[PDB]
């Protein structure tokens, strides 16, 4: 009906009430806020941990249970984050070992989009990033390319906006999920170098910058 | 002649004065202690950071310079170590992206043996482990398999000794360098599961245990 629910299954959230384009996916256990805005047998919701808005099919209501304990965001110090980055990187490596393909809006696995892999990898240790690549760029602390260290985010796009993100490893290498047309159709490793293969070069040409995760996302009120 | 030197090039150290079997390799910059024990146009040495003994060809003396600042081991807290594990894992991933093959005694890269990859990966952040897999098992804090987390070491061997080591990632996966006969002839990823491929199964059958790195090696006196 209305208010805070928790999901009992992985749920697809869409950009619009038409439900033709996936915006994100809400892993079982996550909390969401259900509004009274119904259109086209869908309902407008937002996810509690990242404030991400979308549309849920009304047929997924059987997979919602009312929350009895409200979601309250945990606070991480920069040191706490630093200690968890090994697990974040390991998540991406484990993901790369599964059969996977790029999935627009993919967030629960095994199929991810670029910003969805980042969110999932950080959320596997309880750190919340916003969902979209341009939001991740805005949420992290900008650093120079020279300052990149393992677990920093690398941003790519146009001069106007970030449209792609990856996770830095070492010595120019980074892990990301990339699409069929420009990339690898799933998770792989590229290098920020003109000495890379053709896929690497194509992303290198689009490099915008880099960011460091220094806090976990605290939801707006509300 | 005698005492503490620093190397100007990557140097091969052998098990014996015959110099037919590589024991370790000393990366440029490392310090070593040269003894007066000469045999067969080789000289007995030990490496300062890990106390590892071996034989250096006398023809490598042109790549030694006397040390003017003695090696003094740094101390790392468990927290400091935890913060560097992301870089250690990233090192192994970067290594896996280079053309590489198993190399007995391989320590400087790009070709490693199993315990050599571990030493190199930790040394890339300034943490010193002993060189051999059985020494690594003795130096780490034993943990149960259930307690494994990213950056822990996984040990394999017989009921009597560890003979192989890898670096734990997540959800049973670990990275290691493995030989031609049982393994992958270089760096790859396997799983601690009966659901793995044949290479994974062969190592799983040999699993001894696990260890956590909780300090950096402090050389003996001397
Ligand atoms: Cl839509
Ligand atoms: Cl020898
Ligand atoms: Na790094
Ligand atoms: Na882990």
């Amino acid at each position: 009906k209305l208010g805070e629910y928790q999901c009992l299954a992985d749920l697809n959230l869409f950009d619009s009430p038409e439900c033709t384009r996936l915006a994100t996916q809400s892993a079982s256990g996550r909390h969401l806020w259900v509004t009274s805005n119904h259109q086209n047998l869908a309902v407008e919701v937002y996810l509690c941990e990242d404030d991400y808005p979308g549309w849920l099919s009304l047929s997924d209501f059987d997979s919602l249970q009312p929350a009895t304990v409200p979601y309250q965001a945990a606070t991480f110090s920069e040191s706490e984050i630093k200690k968890l980055l090994a697990e974040v990187i390991a998540f991406t490596q484990k993901a790369m070992q599964q059969s996977n393909y790029y999935l627009w809006g993919g967030t629960v696995g095994p199929n991810y989009d670029c910003s969805g892999l980042m969110q999932a990898a950080f959320a596997s240790v309880g750190i919340w990033l916003p969902r979209d690549a341009y939001q991740q760029e805005g949420f992290t602390q900008p650093i120079t390319i020279a300052e990149l260290v393992a677990g920093d985010l690398v941003f790519f796009g146009t001069s106007q906006k970030a449209t792609h993100v990856g996770l830095y490893l070492a010595d120019g290498y980074y892990i990301h999920s990339s699409g069929k047309d420009q990339g690898r159709d799933g998770i792989g490793i590229d290098i920020l170098s003109e000495q890379g293969d053709a896929v690497s070069l194509s992303y290198y040409q689009q490099l915008r910058g880099a960011g460091r995760v220094f806090k976990s996302y605290e939801p707006q009120r509300r």
